[PDB]
């Protein structure tokens, strides 16, 4: 499964991809609409999304991601981290973690890695419980 | 299992505990030596440790934590996040993530929560694989 990166600024998006591509299959989208189109057509484990994008915010986009694909791990990149209403929006959206803007490359890589590990572990957990049913009960 | 917090400054340590205690059993230590004593005697899932402490650094302490209890999730709090040698030390230590100093309360809470979830998932994964052996093979 892929990591999907969503950012309206082309150079930030490209640099984020460069940071992760030695470690993950990377998909990129320039805004929420393009990103939803990718989520509908590709298998995505982790979404990293910028908050401030023309039109639809990352918080709104990721709120919908939680609704339609709740097993994804969802990360938001945002400034105004000292804003209690920003923080309350991120929590209400079911976002797993935020990264402070300008995103820190080492921190982004670690978040993507920890996020992918949580995803793998949860998918393996499900598979193991299902295989136990195919062994137990008859 | 508990979250262990390690910080030499008593007020930061107390505030970190206040941030997490509605969500976790919290243990506290004022430096690496006291923290190792706790790890030897209590069941700990997550360790959050300050880097700069009199004598032993968080990086050194957490390096030893990786050796003796590798299934813990380990977080370091550090300044100088723009230092490539700091970053290389954290990576070499097998530390899962860093938080930038002064630690951000919402970010600390999210890291502790994601860390505990990874721990739970990995322990459940092991348990499920073992229970499958008690069903398969005879
Ligand atoms: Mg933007
Ligand atoms: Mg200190």
């Amino acid at each position: 499964p892929a990591i999907l990166l969503v950012d309206d600024e082309p150079h930030s998006l490209a640099a984020m991809k460069l940071a992760l591509e030695d470690d993950f299959d990377v998909l990129t989208a320039q805004g929420a609409e393009a990103a939803i189109a990718i989520l509908e057509e590709e298998w995505v484990q982790v979404i990293i999304c910028d908050q401030r994008m023309p039109g639809r915010t990352g918080v709104d986009f990721l709120t919908e991601v939680r609704e339609r694909w709740p097993e994804t791990v969802r990360i938001i990149i945002t400034g105004y981290t000292d804003s209690a209403s920003m923080m309350a929006a991120i929590n209400d959206a079911g976002i797993h973690q935020f990264l402070t803007k300008p995103w820190h490359p080492e921190q982004l890589l670690s978040s993507a890695r920890n996020a992918a590990r949580m995803f793998t572990l949860a998918r393996e957990n499900e598979r193991l419980s299902l295989e136990m049913r195919l062994l137990e009960r008859p």
